[PDB]
């Protein structure tokens, strides 16, 4: 298939051919360089009003594993946002064993893998109407470095050898997205883009100043993922991150000094 991808043939280098707003004015992910994101005053503290959720669904997608909220609940509000944003689903990007694969990175420095918690926004109705606004997606990034376990994590890692190829898809029940995020959140915002096709224009990024730490053994889960489908040689699923792409005409700003 020629399907896109992370590889030499079907990478973010070729996205562009199906979806030419790769290379628009309002691209993720980015550099944030800590001495022009500059500190904001109509900036709100962030309101996260996660809990624990009933119904979840996990799967591979060949691009990454996703945690979909399925009950009929978890919002952010505050920060840069107007009005109310529900979470839908979150999935991570990261490297191999050798590299470092987050796709946000703070002067020029790469973190080990980054969770996006992607929220839409409810004025619109439903996911589909929302990617066609720029004011239609949230999405909260958080680092992750290496280091001691995260204990909220350890149930989606528990659970990754059940979806081990693409097309897999489990049933999940009660996670709670509150135990995924760091102690502080200050954060840094700025307009941008989904960082893979359809690569729309049609986020606001949130991407918190402290990472989370995750254990070795947890992020080897992540990489024993595969890419192919079953029965298909094997091709782990690690490095699925885009590049970081020009800023143009847009500012980050940062909530805190
Ligand atoms: C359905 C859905 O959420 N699709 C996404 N595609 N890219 C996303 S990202 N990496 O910008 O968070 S989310
Ligand atoms: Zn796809
Ligand atoms: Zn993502």
């Amino acid at each position: 298939s020629h399907h896109w991808g992370y590889g030499k043939h079907n990478g973010p280098e070729h996205w562009h051919k199906d979806f030419p707003i790769a290379k628009g004015e309002r691209q993720s992910p980015v550099d944030i360089d800590t001495h022009t994101a500059k500190y904001d005053p109509s900036l709100k503290p962030l309101s996260v009003s996660y809990d624990q959720a009933t119904n979840l669904r996990i799967l591979n997608n060949g691009h990454a594993f996703n945690v979909e909220f399925d009950d009929s609940k978890a919002v952010l509000k505050g920060g840069p946002l107007d009005g109310t944003y529900r979470l839908i689903q979150f999935h991570f990007h990261w490297g191999s064993l050798d590299g470092q694969g987050s796709e946000h990175t703070v002067d020029k420095k790469k973190y080990a893998a980054e969770l996006h918690l992607v929220h839409w926004n409810t004025k619109y109705g439903d996911f589909g109407k929302a990617v066609q606004q720029p004011d239609g997606l949230a999405v909260l990034g958080i680092f992750l470095k290496v280091g001691s376990a995260k204990p909220g994590l350890q149930k989606v890692v528990d659970v990754l050898d059940s979806i081990k190829t693409k097309g897999k898809s489990a049933d999940f029940t009660n996670f709670d997205p509150r135990g995924l995020l760091p102690e502080s959140l200050d954060y840094w915002t700025y307009p941008g883009s989904l960082t893979t096709p359809p690569l729309l224009e049609c986020v606001t990024w949130i991407v918190l100043k402290e990472p989370i730490s995750v254990s070795s053994e947890q992020v080897l889960k992540f990489r024993k993922l595969n890419f192919n489908g079953e029965g298909e040689p094997e091709e782990l699923m690690v490095d699925n991150w885009r590049p970081a792409q020009p800023l143009k005409n847009r500012q980050i700003k940062a909530s805190f000094k």
